[PDB]
């Protein structure tokens, strides 16, 4: 089997994108971020707390002809932006894109921090990540692409995001269209549950590549790009007026600026990040300091490939026994 689903950014910023996800019979369609960073499929739902739900979309479990409770089992997650969410579970039967998985846990929001109800448009989380880091007690649960994986035509999904644009996740197979020249595939560590990957070095704008050992994570559901501070000094040091705020929480540039390019080894090929998709744009409306796209780790504990990277890229995430990551150009 297949799915092939169109993701969408939620905002002029592509800060994030949300994928339509049917969940139960008849089918409940929720916009969810696929988050490769994570290994929960949450859901605003019937059970939310009426004052932290404010226009998502909600999972109804007793409309549900096929959704069952998972006795005894409860959820809880902290994401690395301080954001978080609880609740319960049901199994039921999920859909992405045409590829149906039968006995998904379906996490059911109880409680959600601020940040997920001040958004409108994400009505959940998707989890794929190892199923490592699933948060369900007593009893782990898997994330959809564990499931799916052996009915898959092949053990892979893959990130398209677009820039300012839709792009797509695909599960089961890799687009030969979708991508230029070829691609370039990277040994992955899961010690820690993630896609994690070892950078071969970067370059600023034209300046001359830096051979030089990033490891990280593959992380659609962190917008920006997050490097070690000595990467991400030698790239804003390019810039006219830039500077570290901490006020503000990051590199900030002036609007007036033309951003350079930053450059990312994978192996011995090079993914290409055009400058503008470093813009973030005013801190605050009207504001002509902008926001950078590339941004400290210092202080995280690790190294996030996000959005603002991967956009870049199209992206494979190999989940055959010997997992890897392949970029390429497109």
């Amino acid at each position: 089997s297949t799915g092939s689903a169109t993701t969408t950014p939620i905002d002029s910023l592509d800060d994030a994108y949300i994928t339509p996800v049917q969940i139960g019979t008849p089918a409940q369609t929720l916009n969810l971020d696929f988050d490769t960073g994570s290994s929960d499929l949450w859901v605003f739902s019937s059970e939310t707390t009426a004052s932290e739900v404010d226009g998502q979309t909600i999972y109804t479990p007793s409309k549900s002809t096929t959704a069952k409770l998972l006795s005894g089992a409860t959820w809880s997650i902290s994401y690395g932006d301080g954001s978080s969410s609880s609740g319960d579970v049901y199994t039921d039967t999920v859909s992405v894109g045409g590829l149906t998985v039968t006995g998904q846990a379906v996490e059911s929001a109880k409680k959600v921090s601020s940040s997920f109800t001040e958004d409108s448009t994400i009505d959940g989380l998707l989890g794929l990540a190892f199923s490592t880091l699933n948060t369900v007690s007593p009893t782990q649960q898997k994330t959809f692409f564990d499931n799916a994986k052996a009915s898959l035509d092949s053990p892979v999904f893959t990130a398209d995001l677009g820039y300012h644009a839709p792009g797509t996740y695909n599960f089961g197979f890799i687009d030969t269209t979708a991508y230029t020249g070829s691609i370039t595939y990277t040994a992955v560590s899961t010690k820690q549950g993630f896609w994690e990957w070892t950078s071969t070095g970067y370059a600023v704008g034209s300046g001359t590549f830096k051979s030089t050992s990033i490891d990280g994570i593959a992380d659609t559901g962190t917008t920006l790009l997050y490097l070690p501070a000595t990467v991400v000094s030698a790239y804003w040091a390019q810039v006219s007026g830039a500077k570290s705020s901490s006020s503000v929480g990051g590199y900030v540039f002036p609007c007036s600026a033309t951003l350079p390019s930053f450059t990312f080894g994978v192996g011995s090929a090079r993914i290409v990040i055009p400058g503008d998709y470093i813009d973030f744009g005013p801190i605050s409306t009207g504001s002509s300091s902008c926001f950078g796209g590339i941004q400290s780790s210092a202080g995280i504990g690790i190294n996030i490939f996000g959005d603002v990277a991967l956009k870049a890229a199209f992206v494979v995430f190999n989940g055959a026994t010997t997992p890897t990551l392949g970029f390429a150009s497109k």
